[PDB]
């Protein structure tokens, strides 16, 4: 467990301003639902296991030491995702809206597409 407060997310995520369309307010939004802002948040579920603060899968974008049939797309290992650095979760991040779009991140859609003003930081 290891959490950034929204205002530090705003601070952290700089770079993803606008690569996509998105705005930092529905990244902002949309990471909260997707990891409650917890940098090693890990979830498996059935097939997959999802890393970080944006929930990278082990299925088609990251190495694991327990999933050989990766296709491991970011061409890095999934801890990598669990440290105090967003920077390459960042590179990724932009993979992933390269080839599938904002829709990876299911609240998007659901609960951030709209009012995103609850989700400023002007601190
Ligand atoms: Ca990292």
């Amino acid at each position: 467990m290891e959490q950034l407060t929204k205002c530090e997310v705003f601070r952290e995520l700089k770079d993803l301003k606008g690569y996509g369309g998105v705005s930092l307010p529905e990244w902002v939004c949309t990471t909260f639902h997707t990891s409650g802002y917890d940098t090693q948040a890990i979830v498996q579920n059935n097939d997959s296991t999802e890393y970080g603060l944006f929930q990278i899968n082990n299925k088609i974008w990251c190495k694991d030491d327990q999933n050989p049939h990766s296709s491991n797309i970011c061409n890095i290992s999934c801890d990598k995702f669990l440290d105090d650095d967003l920077t390459d979760d960042i590179v990724c991040v932009k993979k992933i809206l390269d080839k599938v779009g904002i829709n990876y991140w299911l609240a998007h859609k659901a609960l951030c597409s709209e009012k995103l003003d609850q989700w400023l930081c002007e601190k």
